[PDB]
């Protein structure tokens, strides 16, 4: 068999009170994390730096999530969604009564619609 290793990209809190909102930092990556998971060449890792995805499946501050911008995302999958055109968020894509929403694993965070100022950047396919 064969193993893979993808770049880990940096990102920081967008707004001042928007821990869920994140923005990619400037600069190349200096960290490459391996995995058994094979993905597209645009695949990369992100470091969970908050607790909005921390449940009572869970992604605590310090966990790495592998993002693949080349795989189709559907309700039930976790993904990185882009909002406002610049910032992005890590949520679970779901269907609440037929409506498409981004859901945080931590109930202390609000759910967001994904319609106009919302597009899907990639599927989460693995974690460390
Ligand atoms: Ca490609
Ligand atoms: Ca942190
Ligand atoms: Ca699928
Ligand atoms: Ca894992």
């Amino acid at each position: 068999s064969h193993m893979y290793e993808y770049p880990v990209f940096s990102h920081v809190q967008a707004g001042m009170f928007s821990p869920e909102l994140r923005t990619f930092t400037k600069g190349d990556a200096e960290r490459w994390v391996s995995t058994t998971k094979k993905a597209s060449d645009s695949a990369f890792w992100l470091e969970v730096e908050g607790n909005s995805m921390t449940t009572p499946t869970s992604f605590p501050d310090g966990m790495l999530i592998l993002v693949d911008p080349e795989q189709a995302v559907e309700p039930g999958d976790f993904c990185i969604a882009r909002l406002g055109g610049d910032e992005f968020t890590f949520k679970k894509l779901i269907r609440d009564s037929g409506q498409v929403f981004l859901q945080p694993l931590n109930p202390q965070y609000p759910m967001i619609p994904c319609n106009e100022s919302c597009s899907v950047v990639g599927k989460v396919i693995a974690s460390q």
